[PDB]
């Protein structure tokens, strides 16, 4: 019961909404989990949202299970980061000589992976800059940059995008985080969807 | 003298210049003003500029008259907002058996109508959330992102948006939104024009 | 040595990558330095990026020698500012008898000209507001909007952009600003490319 997490399109009918796994599986150093989507602003495929991902850089990138991804959203890589232990200027970029002046690998700064974790929301037109950290029943506002690491059940927004409140008590929370129910077999979390969708899946398996 | 609120495209050999109240007149659950105006960015009408409005949520939108909007400008209803009791995934929205969660009215969370005032300034690329209320005469800077209100005759701008400061002493701005030169015949508010000009409609008419 | 700056597309058959100079030149009230270039988003010449820019108002625009400026940069004049001494509504501008209140210059709201300094990194998206200065070695984090000046060599980001830490030591900075590598004859950095580039140059020089 519920979508085919393999098909592109999961509706049918519409060319808008897709799953994203599909998409990015035939990608290296990108892990995305199973039912998580991403609302098209104008028709365009997740893939043209990731920017600056080069195997080079070995920066990876990865999305948990239930996410859900509004249009617009821009994750940054490490791709675009300029040397800066000295002239921010790239040479190199204009030959004619300058060619010799190539950055060396471990010249370039890169911040670490992007990871997102699951049962994630992420407003519309959010950018996600490299080396960021996303916790799990985060809420991302939309039109928000997210520069640092976002504490799991939170509610963050701003450019930059700080945390604004919890979603819940720490202790329900620490539950939550305990019960990881997306990562429970399908048949399970489909008996349990209204529970998941009130909270009280907490007041039963406890 | 002036325009006559009621053409679309008041300015002549100018498709770019629009009137709102008569294009958004001819929406549910909308109020404009009169001379309200819209800059168009790229030559969209404004009412593509207003998401996520489904009559069905019953929140609705008013501006006041005299309002300058910038390009680009976007307004949010409540037609986004997901549920948050428990998980914020939409498994209702795939079918395949899962129709079956869809969320109750009383389960989706309405912020509020969103108000804005007369005589306001809109920056270009304003991103506008739902259920916020913003003041008479107050200037919103451009790029800006509003997710709580803004008292009258304020200068407010950043994402989130802060109010920076008061653009008069507290006295005149008692005064203004006393007299609400707005809601003047306009054959009276044009021989005040100046005198609205450089706030001095409040030596004369008070 | 090097690629000749006079040229729009220094690097051969790329049309993404072009110098600043030879292509603003032909515009009034606007300095360009020598290889400072532009990334294009989709291909579009800077000149488009700059907007409300009349030389009417007579406000320059100045940009210093090896600036990178990633694509989507928006650089906004004083071309846009409304009168605020009482109503922001542009009542000239729909003319039909209003034009008779069209504002004096003096009345006009003018913050200044826009200054950029030199070897400085504005990243992808970003906005900057009328009238700032941002000094020398500056780096601004992509999708930050400028509203206020940005001292030198020192790393900025958010919306209003706020500087964030010093990118170096005092003692450094003190010795770069001094040394000004950017006003040397071309030859003479064609042969210490490296030291600036890992800023050994106040090292020799010094």
């Amino acid at each position: 019961m519920g979508p085919n997490p393999m098909k592109m399109y999961p509706i049918e009918g519409n060319k808008s909404v897709q799953f994203i796994k599909p998409i990015l599986e035939k990608l290296e150093n990108v892990e995305v989990g199973e039912y998580s989507y991403y609302d098209s602003k104008n028709g365009e495929t997740f893939d043209k949202q990731i920017l600056y991902h080069y195997p080079i850089l070995n920066d990876k990138l990865k999305i948990g299970k239930f996410c859900s991804i509004g249009p617009g959203v821009t994750i940054i890589m490490n791709g675009a980061n300029h040397r800066m232990d000295g002239s921010t200027y790239p040479f190199n970029l204009f030959g004619n000589g300058w060619e010799k002046h190539m950055p060396k690998l471990d010249q370039l700064p890169i911040k670490g992976d992007t990871i997102i974790g699951n049962d994630v929301w992420i407003g519309k037109d959010v950018v996600i800059m490299p080396g960021v950290k996303i916790g799990d029943g985060a809420i991302v506002a939309a039109n928000s940059v997210v520069v640092k690491d976002i504490a799991p059940y939170m509610l963050a927004g701003g450019n930059p995008a700080n945390e604004i409140k919890q979603r819940f008590d720490q202790d329900t929370i620490n539950q939550l985080l305990d019960i990881k129910w997306w990562n429970w077999p399908i048949d399970i979390i489909n008996e349990n969807i209204d529970k998941i969708l009130d909270n009280s899946i907490i007041r039963e398996v406890i």
